[PDB]
């Protein structure tokens, strides 16, 4: 059987799996593949925040400027746009871009068209909140799991292609084992989430410094091609419980180790909803994310439903990507966002 | 250290004399902290190998009860003899064939003393007697012997340990290795170096289940036996309701599933049994006795089946203010040579008889 860890990233283990190498998964799953050219990716989540209905035109146009900036040299290899209303009632458009290396994203960010737009005084007088949550896991610091083989969303889009049926899945602890670095490293968290510039209670520019081995999960649902029955299976049977789980993490973040939970729905360039959604969740450690997914009733119910219905899924597309990062490989900037926005909520003030 | 140790300063499930350099690691960092306290049986190097002897009486007809209850009283009286078990308890259950089963379980602190007991005249002559074939009652002996490295215990209470805990020296402080899937495995001292993999098949080596009479089944390497218990006898009303209204119906469902869908998941035998006194009156204590094809298969069921997951989450939700409701378990693995499954006039679906190969 094929391994989730790419050939060039396999090495002598100093840490072992929780199942023997004879283990056989209960159903097929697939991972994203990439050769040694893919060393470190950049996942850049770029947000526009607004409270009122009359702010929408300005917000959508700002989103369109950001997307136009991707056509410039060194733009992201892939991107998608989403919408959500957070628990303070604020609307958030988020553009996620994926780069294949660190230096391209740096060149892109620092280029005059992009850096000037960002550093501009207008951003302080548009009435809108802006943020950038940019994280850069090495190849060994992320894993992908797909219940499908074709047209990979998320970070899978910037990888080479799809693996065969992989071994390391279908049990709790399998996620950890799909991180190549888990062969040698505990991905243990240390440090605090801290403001290093500004004051969230005052608005304006605020910078938050991440700490080592914060985790980021993008877990997605794509029901766009689903027929009536499968449409109803996901939307009427699975989602209600997923919704409940997303609400819990959103409103009970501190209690379980979740810095920020977002349940977003994809949009087109004009801001119409598409039939894909996903979770963007930031975690104080990977093992807290492990503890929630394996113990909380909401996830446990959908997990079980999946086991029951997996063989019969035809068009419903489910997947995740999970990441951990060094302190230095994280950047979280907020301009005029409300104090509960993303990494602002739990960041210790200076 | 501090008044309340945490992380790597917390006590280990693994007895001090049984700790070694690991070749197989845990699935959590050493800084891991359990969300609630749990405890384990402690024993020094004097305890090397225990014997768990599950002794059975089986019947189907109403008029066999006094004959069954008397046969049980006799097996229990045999425990008063020299080299008897250090602890015992008696249970009743009806299997999926409608047959009633009385099981007495004895725990020994060492292998040889149980052997001196099994062979001693009053016991051996009772077992081998041809009267057992004509009494009308079914009889069985499911005697397993795990080494200290080959069983783990977990208690959500600190006092009066039931099962194999009763024959150990005492209770640990807060242990680190619980609260996640895979922690059961990690509580086995042998898990430090061994994968506890199963090999070989369950085989009839004497007699024939279909005919009846005497049948002897040989176990294979690393069969797993779990006893997972519930004690609500001394609980106040609210915790009695918690267990009987909120936990028991889905626990029952889950046991029914394992009882009736064994082969599909690798559970050779599953029994859900209620404790009784010597007179056959029910007590407010029960447990599962489940023999499994492998520890991995028990692991797979418990972490994925909606019945176990449901009650697992209920415990997580009530754990903080549990006061008198008592839940625990013990899980063992054995070498093929440390297992004995004997059956006299039991129906072909009893214990290891059901899934054994023949000839
Ligand atoms: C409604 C959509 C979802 C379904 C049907 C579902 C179901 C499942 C299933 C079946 C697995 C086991 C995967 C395997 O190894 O084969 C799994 C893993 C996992 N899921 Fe979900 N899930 C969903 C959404 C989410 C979300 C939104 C999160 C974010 C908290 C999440 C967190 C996790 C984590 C952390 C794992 C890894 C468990 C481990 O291997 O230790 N899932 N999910
Ligand atoms: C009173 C009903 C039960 C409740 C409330 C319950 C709850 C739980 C809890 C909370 C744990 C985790 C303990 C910890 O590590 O902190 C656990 C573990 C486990 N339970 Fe149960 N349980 C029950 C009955 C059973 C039964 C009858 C079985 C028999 C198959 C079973 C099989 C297992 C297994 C194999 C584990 C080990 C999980 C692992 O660490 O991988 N449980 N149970």
């Amino acid at each position: 059987m094929e391994s989730a860890i790419g050939e060039h990233l396999q090495c002598p283990r100093t840490l072992t799996r929780r199942v023997p190498d004879t283990y056989t998964p209960p159903f097929p799953m697939w991972v994203g593949r990439a050769d040694d050219a893919l060393q470190q990716v950049v996942m850049g989540y770029l947000g526009v925040q607004f409270r009122d209905e009359d702010q929408r035109p300005a917000a959508l146009q700002a989103m369109r400027d950001i997307v136009a900036g991707f056509d410039l040299p060194d733009g992201p290899a892939h991107h998608d746009l989403t919408h959500h209303i957070d628990n303070q009632g604020y609307e958030n458009l988020i553009v996620v871009g994926y780069w294949k290396d660190v230096s391209s994203q740096h060149r892109w960010s620092t280029s005059t068209p992009i850096a000037s737009w960002w550093e501009s005084e207008d951003r302080l007088s548009d009435g809108l909140g802006f943020f950038r949550e940019i994280v850069a896991p090495r190849a060994e610091q992320f894993e992908t799991l797909y219940a499908f083989q074709e047209d990979l969303p998320g970070v899978g889009a910037v990888m080479d292609g799809i693996s065969g049926e992989i071994n390391e899945h279908g049990y709790w602890g399998s996620m950890r084992e799909r991180f190549p670095i888990s062969q040698t490293d505990w991905m243990q968290a240390s440090g605090e989430l801290r403001v290093i510039a500004g004051d969230p209670a005052v608005g304006g520019r605020v910078v938050v410094r991440g700490h080592d081995n914060i985790a980021l999960i993008r877990s997605g649902q794509d029901w766009a091609d689903a027929e009536a029955d499968e449409r109803s299976l996901y939307l009427d049977e699975i989602l209600p419980t997923l919704q409940s789980g997303m609400d819990f993490l959103r409103d009970n973040g501190p209690a379980v180790g979740c810095y920020s939970n977002r349940f977003v729905r994809n949009i087109d360039i004009d801001g119409n909803f598409l039939d894909l959604s996903y979770n963007i969740g930031h975690w104080a450690s990977l093992d807290q994310l492990e503890r929630w997914s394996e113990s909380h009733p909401t996830h446990l119910r959908i997990f079980t439903t999946f086991f029951r219905v997996a063989a019969g899924l035809s068009k419903l597309r489910l997947y995740h990507e999970v990441s951990v990062f060094d302190a230095a490989d994280q950047l979280y900037e907020y301009i005029n966002c409300h104090p509960g926005t993303g990494m602002l909520r739990d960041a210790v003030t200076i």
